């Protein structure tokens, strides 16, 4: 006595899933499918090995463990923090993926959406409530896949050139999952010839890196980059600085008691996973509000050059991408260490706090460059207005880290053969627990893309549910056709007209300029100065 | 004979002329010698006080114009010819002029001293737009103006040499100011109330007298119009001045010992030096200033910027301002694509080309920073926007931001500053409309030229001219232009007033965002 709809055979063996209820009807979920051998013991820091075939039926009936990661404790018990923290036990045995499909299974091959979570390459999990695929699959009849990938030291510690810790294995985790989709998604009714990757923040940077890595590029057809880009200043690190960071962590945990790499990694392997996590914060070169200790390394392998170079020199004919940002990208990060900031106050900073915030929000630039930032962002008719300083600091951090990297990628892709669509998400959710001064913070479009307002246990307003259904429709139209349009039209983004649309409760408004003036500073001038 | 027209000064007796204005007569003494003619062995040397004379000097007509290049870019065009010499060129040119009410005052009258502009290479006190008769009649002041040597004759420097020490044109101005102290009372002028006013290089001159202590005791108030001593074109270092002096010596067939070199230069006709003066500049530029004040530790003990930042300016009142479109006039003197006879709608390549020529000696890095700041990246190739942007580049770098930096430093360090922007386009203007209110075209209103019946200004423009004359003379009398009030300029509020036919409007910021680029960032970048 079984349900045939919940039984699927993949190349590795048989799976049994669970049937979820949604407001619109049932969907089939296969949660926690193993796609790699567990990377534990001698397998830690190594590239993932494909999951060996199994006999019997594996129950894919619940989310599996979260990969080991630092857990944020800035506002304990605060919904705005807790929603991003692991909702499963931490474990190095965490390489599992999730498939949601219509109930019953599609008769015709169905387009596939593949989600890559964010969290600065040091955190995140596919099991977070806000990444629940059931509403998207029910509303738009797609197949949705999400995977866990190793973060922090376990996914991106790199001793470049070494066999034992080559770096970027968290990206290879993603790639292995993408390879699993090509080989297996048709068993769930998905179309391996229509796969759209989507991600946010570090997930968006991951998506972009798969675009720029030929072995990944054959595994999908379309890409969505939400509030992140591979050319972001926090998303990559050079070979030498990666080695310095790996060596510093090893030194901090007593390894060895630099030297031979094989030996150093062997010492690192004897350390408890939690010990590495608790020391990862002490590795960074400068105090920062952003920077993350272990991120993808540009070592000539996964990425043959810097993403910026690969973007600038790329031929992108035959590609559709959808990119965008939230209205207030910088605000969320400032409450995480910038002087004068708190979610519990107005964070009306002084001029001196503004100056100190630029250094933390724009880490590792010269004084000369920091002076250029201050000049650019200061209103010299109101140089000391606290409210204006707070707003300017938010734009500094958001422009440098999210908006301008996105705009640069969008412009280069459009000019080099791809069709681009761009948005700014401008709705502040009625459920938002953050203060009003933060506006629409980083990450808070995700719940609308995934249709979370349709959850009966939540309290979104009726118009926000309509709004959520409109965005799910845009995303699914893009996955099926490469075009979010079906009514107000969404024009493509081009390097000249630079048109984008605003996403909020009102109909689409077409505007031009993704912070065009600001991003000319970050993308055209400051790069000149650096090499001088 | 008219007794009002005979004056004895320290050097002897003069005879002046009675002039007519629509408001009544005025006494004028034109072509008064204040120095020995700086000729032959005296060329390039500091001026010497005029030795006394017997008999009566005839002071009824303007004297010669000091030797200078004559602009030939639009021959016969009123816009260019109004600045060209209207008297014969001569090295025997150090004369000044005095206008007084008729009959001559018998109470000490405040004195205005005009220093003309012209990039330190040109200019004359005899130009029609500097006619002092209307200011003097309308506002009952004494007005003085002097000729000073320009070009090589006034500013060729072999620093350290006795023979060509540099800045002698500035010393010409100082001697005229010394002459005013010793003789102005004989005309009814008050030597304890002397206000200096100048435009462009004349304003830079005023600023340099403000920062040179031997000149500071010769006047009490200062007006700087479209110029500042910290302007990029206003000064030169000792090494570059020596290089320029040496290259002109080569160009006119003279040997590279300073004594030898200057002696050979002295044998060359004056016209010959003028004919080669442009060729000394290192790079091609819209500004032809080859010989300018030199920072040698003497007249200027430091750069004007260093002197400005360090000075105690309590007790000083100053009036500064700009025209609405400072850059447009300079663009037609060689910026690619520009002409008075077209709309000057330039390409982006021409805009970029024009930046290098309007900002003459900056690195590519700095130039790039300029084109980043002045590009609208939503309309990067719009010809009309590019034309206006390059006008802003040239005007901000050369006039507006040097003036704004001076005004802010002086206010923050004790001076009472009043700032204006002159926004009225003269109904008689011969330049095209796209130029707006160009550099130099506030002068005619402040000298009351619209009151001349033989000119075609409107009734409204004459009322306006009378307003400006009252502001300027109020400031000369009291250090305050007011009688809608004109508030002082401050480093914080940055308030200025708009001068046009409308009543005064108070605004904040002399291109504050643009000038933060020139006055705060770029200096940091150049050193690195
Ligand atoms: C760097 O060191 C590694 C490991 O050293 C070995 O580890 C010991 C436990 C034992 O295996 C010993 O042989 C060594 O001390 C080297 O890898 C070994 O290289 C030697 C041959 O030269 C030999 O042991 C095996 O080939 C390797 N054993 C492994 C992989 O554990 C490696 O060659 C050294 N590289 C250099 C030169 O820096
Ligand atoms: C606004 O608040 C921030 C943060 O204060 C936090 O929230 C408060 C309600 C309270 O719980 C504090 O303990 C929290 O730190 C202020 O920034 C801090 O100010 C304190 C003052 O003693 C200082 O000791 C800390 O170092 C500051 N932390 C920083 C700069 O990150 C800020 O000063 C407040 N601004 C105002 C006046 O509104
Ligand atoms: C607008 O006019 C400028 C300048 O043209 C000048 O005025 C004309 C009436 C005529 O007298 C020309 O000889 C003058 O040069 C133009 O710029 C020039 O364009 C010509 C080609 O037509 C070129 O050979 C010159 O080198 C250019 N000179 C400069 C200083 O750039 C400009 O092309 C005109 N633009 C228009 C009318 O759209
Ligand atoms: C939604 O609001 C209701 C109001 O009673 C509350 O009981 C419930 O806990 C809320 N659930 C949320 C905020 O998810």
């Amino acid at each position: 006595r079984e349900d045939a709809e919940l039984l699927v055979t993949v190349r590795g063996g048989r799976l049994r899933g669970i049937r979820l209820k949604t407001p619109g009807g049932p969907v089939s979920a296969f949660l926690g499918i193993p796609f790699a051998e567990p990377p534990m013991g001698p397998r830690r820091f190594l590239p993932p090995e494909p999951k060996q075939p199994w006999s019997g039926v594996v129950d894919a009936t619940t989310f599996q463990s979260v990969c080991y990661q630092y857990v944020d404790t800035l506002y304990p018990g605060f919904e705005g923090t807790e929603m991003w923290n692991p909702n499963r036990e931490l474990s190095e045995d965490c390489l599992y993926l999730n498939v949601w499909t219509p109930y019953p299974r599609p008769t015709s091959p169905t387009p596939v959406l593949v989600w890559i979570y964010g969290g600065g390459f040091y955190s995140g999990a596919s099991s977070l409530d806000v990444y629940d695929g059931r509403f998207l699959v029910q509303a738009e009849r797609t197949v949705l896949v999400s995977m866990n990938y190793r973060v922090g030291a376990f996914g991106f510690l790199a001793l470049p050139g070494s066999r034992e810790a080559p770096g970027n294995v968290g990206l290879l985790d993603q790639r292995l999952a993408l390879q699993w989709v090509q080989e297996n998604v048709a068993a769930f009714g998905g179309d391996p010839t229509s796969v759209t990757l989507f991600g946010e923040s570090a997930g968006a940077a991951s998506v972009g890196m798969h675009l720029l890595s030929p072995p990944s590029r054959g595994l999908f057809h379309r890409a969505v980059l939400q509030s992140g880009a591979p050319n972001g200043p926090w998303a990559t690190v050079g070979m030498g600085e990666a080695r310095r960071r790996a060596t510093q962590l090893a030194h901090l945990v007593g390894c060895p008691p630099g030297g031979n790499d094989t030996e150093l990694v062997a010492c690192l392997r004897t350390r408890p996973a939690q010990v590495l996590v608790n020391h990862e914060w002490h590795v960074l070169p400068q105090e920062s509000v952003f920077r993350f200790s272990f991120v993808p390394v540009v070592d000539g392998d996964f990425l043959s050059d810097t993403p910026e170079a690969l973007i600038n020199a790329g031929d992108f004919h035959g590609l559709q991408v959808l990119v965008g940002v939230v209205k207030d990208e910088g605000s969320y990060f400032l409450v995480y260490g910038a002087p004068g900031f708190s979610k519990d106050n107005e964070s009306l900073i002084s001029r001196a706090e503004f100056l100190a915030g630029v250094r933390v929000g724009v880490p590792q630039v010269s004084d000369l460059a920091a002076e250029a930032v201050v000049l650019h962002y200061t209103d010299w008719l109101h140089p000391e207005d606290p409210a204006r300083l707070r707003e300017a600091l938010s734009d500094v951090v958001g422009d440098h880290n999210v908006v301008c990297p996105v705009a640069q990628l969008a412009g280069r892709l459009a000019a080099q053969g791809a069709r681009v669509y761009a948005y700014v998400f401008e709705h502040r959710a009625s459920t938002l627990s953050w203060p009003l001064w933060m506006g629409v913070p980083h990450g808070y479009e995700i719940e609308f893309i995934f249709g979370i307002p349709l959850d009966p246990s939540r309290n979104y307003t009726a118009e926000e549910k309509i709004f959520a259904q409109r965005l799910m429709r845009y995303w699914a139209n893009f996955a099926r056709t490469g075009d979010p349009n079906e009514a107000p039209q969404w024009p493509p983004y081009t390097a000249g007209a630079q048109q984008y649309v605003s996403l909020d409760l009102r109909p689409l408004e077409v505007r031009r300029g993704l912070r065009a003036q600001a991003c000319a500073f970050w993308n055209r001038f400051l790069p000149k100065l650096l090499s001088a």
